[PDB]
């Protein structure tokens, strides 16, 4: 579309990142924005399941999401250029010296924003499925942004390479095939858990295998060291058994937009 742009238009400057499927740059577009660049290494991904993610961000524009800004899709190396994130992860941002002086106000804060961005996507009938701390971005001035649409769908199919992160996602997804906006939001509980312990695995030294059937014997995390009982409950209102009976997106982003620290 318009969303193509020339090769010479970005200078690739820092190496952020290097997957088995290509790399992540920041970079220019026109000397003026700064951007980031995720560039497909040929022949491991299909360009067509690599581009399948940008082609999704066209679609999806938010806020409280990294926004998509161009494509260069005509020869060999193809990249993806999207809004610029100065933090990095969430999640190594938390493990970080400074993200570990950040303090349970503002940890909610981070939450809250998730939630709003979340809310976007439930009200814009889409899933994303991959919900983690890992796939989340931090600002300069500390917002933070969805990243990673690899497994986004629209509702009513997996990309190459893809892979779920079993610790995150809903039991009636693993074991029955149901992504919803509801497993959606089983991983956003995950997720809060990721904020208050600083960035610490799901169900620590236990296997994925010991999780999924720990899961089906009716398992959850206990409360955290450092974790009030309020937060803790709307923990627990993701993980609810009957994906029926968890909160909706926007009574989230409501609800911790109403904590007060
Ligand atoms: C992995 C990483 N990314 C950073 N910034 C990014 N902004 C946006 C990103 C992104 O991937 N967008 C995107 C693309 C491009 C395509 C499809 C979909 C999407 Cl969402 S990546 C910064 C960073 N840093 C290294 C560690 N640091 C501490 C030590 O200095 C600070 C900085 N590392």
């Amino acid at each position: 579309p318009a969303w193509e742009i020339p090769r010479e238009s970005i200078k690739l400057v820092k190496k952020l990142g290097a997957g088995q499927f290509g790399e992540v740059w920041m970079g220019y577009y026109n000397n003026s924005t700064k951007v980031a660049v995720k560039t497909l290494k040929p022949g491991t991904m299909s360009v067509q399941a690599f581009l399948e993610e940008a082609n999704l961000m066209k679609t999806l524009q938010h806020d409280k999401l990294v926004r998509l800004y161009a494509v260069v899709t005509k020869e060999e190396p193809i990249y993806i250029i999207t809004e610029f994130m100065a933090k990095g992860s969430l999640l190594d941002f938390l493990k970080s010296d400074e993200g570990g002086k950040v303090l349970l106000p503002k940890l909610i804060d981070f939450s809250a924003q998730i939630a709003e961005g979340m809310a976007y996507i439930e009200r814009k009938n889409y899933i994303h499925r991959d919900l983690r701390a890992a796939n989340v971005l931090v600002s300069e001035s500390l917002m933070c942004k969805i990243a990673d649409f690899g497994l986004a769908r629209v509702i009513e199919t997996a990309r190459e390479g893809a892979k779920f992160p079993i610790k995150w996602t809903a039991p009636e997804a693993i074991n029955f095939g149901c992504f919803t906006i509801k497993s959606n939001v089983w991983s956003f509980g995950i997720l809060l858990y990721e904020i208050v312990t600083y960035g610490k695995i799901p169900y620590p030294g236990r296997t994925n295998a010991d999780v999924m059937s720990a899961l089906s014997q009716g398992y959850r995390m206990p409360r955290m060291e450092n974790c009030p009982d309020e937060l803790y409950d709307i923990m627990k209102m993701c993980w609810k058994e009957k994906a029926e009976e968890r909160p909706t997106f926007d009574y989230l982003q409501s609800v911790l937009d109403d904590f007060y620290t």
